[PDB]
């Protein structure tokens, strides 16, 4: 089993969205960059916000796309094309609509279960990624779904979700280390204390 190499945090661009549930891939992404030191740069040239460093003993590049979320593909597929980095490698860091707050867990495969900057990145390179799903809740029906991921939640349930987010961070050691069962486990296991 592959190292991981490469983290894409899903999220939009702008400081409307940056509190946004939608931008769940994108906090996990730049507290881990900042946790590491590894410092995200503007790279117009894959429309994205990226950087690259040593995490726990890995060289790994980090990626926001700055697209919009619709449209990450558009700079996931280029970027990891271009560093010639296989889908085994890399993890996407998304919001999930289908777990609650403070629920977190590591998945290998497998469609794009409705998200849509999934939805833009599969067709490309084929479903062989790993993600880090992070719960966000569902609002009760369809209509509310979109006002729900483009909307700031409320204090009890961003604690939840950091929370989730902590325990996914201290084990990115595991997996750019090519740990990746262990990972899950360790990750899947997690309940807020």
């Amino acid at each position: 089993m592959s190292n991981i190499s490469l983290i894409v945090g899903l999220g939009n661009p702008g400081s409307e969205y940056a509190q946004t549930r939608h931008n769940a891939g994108f906090w996990f992404v730049e507290q881990l960059a900042d946790k590491y030191g590894i410092t995200l740069k503007n790279d117009p040239k894959f429309h994205g916000i990226s950087g690259r460093g040593n995490i726990e003993g890995h060289d790994v590049r980090l990626l926001l796309p700055m697209t919009y979320m619709n449209r990450s593909g558009q700079s996931v597929v280029p970027f990891s094309k271009f560093y010639q980095i296989a889908p085994e490698a890399i993890l996407i860091a998304h919001d999930e609509l289908d777990m609650n707050p403070g629920v977190i867990r590591l998945k290998t495969g497998g469609g794009h279960g409705g998200h849509n900057g999934l939805r833009d990145i599969v067709p490309h390179i084929g479903p062989n990624f790993h993600r880090l799903r992070i719960g966000i809740g569902h609002p009760g029906s369809k209509e509310r779904v979109s006002g729900h991921v483009l909307g700031k939640a409320p204090s009890n349930e961003q604690s939840l979700m950091d929370g989730a987010i902590d325990h996914a961070l201290s084990k990115v050691k595991l997996l750019v280390q090519g740990q990746v069962p262990q990972a899950m486990n360790q990750i899947n296991a997690y309940k807020p204390a």
